[PDB]
């Protein structure tokens, strides 16, 4: 499932590189007609975690976007690029 690569994804993101990850995810834009995840949740959310939350209060196209764009904002287009190609496989 694209939870599934979302786990993958950010369980290979360096956990020091996921805090600047999280920290962007706060300051990510709010999705059309779509549920916001608090930053007091995001903050405590885990790499692992962030996989299901986007999917829930977003949905599965939204979380695979909203994670790709978050992973450039940190300079990581490689796990961003494996996450594009994951979206293609599915």
């Amino acid at each position: 499932t694209p939870s599934d690569h979302l786990l993958s994804t950010l369980e290979e993101l360096v956990p020091y590189d996921f805090e600047k990850f999280k920290f962007k995810l706060q300051n990510t834009s709010v999705q059309k007609e779509h549920s916001r995840i608090p930053r007091s949740q995001i903050q405590r959310a885990r790499p692992v975690k962030m996989a299901t939350l986007l999917v829930t209060y977003y949905g599965e196209e939204y979380a695979v976007q909203l994670t790709l764009q978050v992973l450039r904002a940190i300079n990581q287009r490689l796990l961003a690029e494996e996450l594009h190609r994951a979206a293609i496989q599915l």
